[PDB]
């Protein structure tokens, strides 16, 4: 047994919206964007699933599907707006979201803007050690599904896009040495 950490960077690429007219979804301490885990984890999940409900899928996002009920190796945290993007768009004067009439009929919709970085952190539980690997091939999978898609709504007219970047996997707990893994980008 050992608990391996993921954590990097989001970074906005479209215009995002995840809701609660329409706000975007925030921290309720901050009151800052926020990108649920439960957002990350359902686009992954149905992404790797359709790539492929899926021995694969099922021991990396867990199921509460009746009669098989497997838990979750993949934790998947909500990502934070970052302090580097607070201090840069601070000092150059750039909106972290904006406000638009979609396409009084129109309905007012939020969004976080490009460039917007959060940070997010994933935690693999290594309940199977020969199966390490494959699940982490499987990660490295669906977060390039993910980037090849999108998060939150209006994705078919071009928003959410998103990109993983500065990615780092450590052993947080136990002894499995992870020095090995990495998540190849692109
Ligand atoms: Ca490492």
């Amino acid at each position: 047994y050992s608990k391996i950490k993921i954590s990097g960077t989001i970074e906005v690429v479209t215009g995002l919206h995840i809701g609660g007219d329409s706000p975007v979804v925030r921290d309720l301490q901050t009151k800052l964007p926020i990108i649920p885990g439960s957002s990350i984890k359902g686009k992954m999940r149905n992404l790797l699933a359709k790539h492929f409900d899926d021995e694969r899928v099922l021991r990396l996002f867990g199921s509460s599907e009746k009669g098989n009920i497997q838990r979750a190796r993949l934790q998947i945290s909500d990502a934070f707006f970052s302090e580097k993007t607070k201090e840069h768009f601070a000092q150059n004067d750039i909106a972290y979201t904006e406000t638009k009439f979609e396409n009084a009929n129109p309905r007012q919709i939020e969004r976080v803007t490009r460039g917007s970085e959060f940070d997010f952190v994933f935690i693999y539980n290594v309940d199977e050690e020969s199966q390490v690997e494959d699940d982490f091939e499987n990660i490295e999978k669906a977060i390039h599904l993910l980037e090849n898609d999108y998060l939150g709504g209006g994705g078919t007219r071009g928003n959410g896009r998103i990109q993983f970047k500065d990615t780092n996997i450590e052993t947080v707990v136990g002894e499995y040495d992870s020095t090995n893994l990495k998540i190849k980008a692109a």
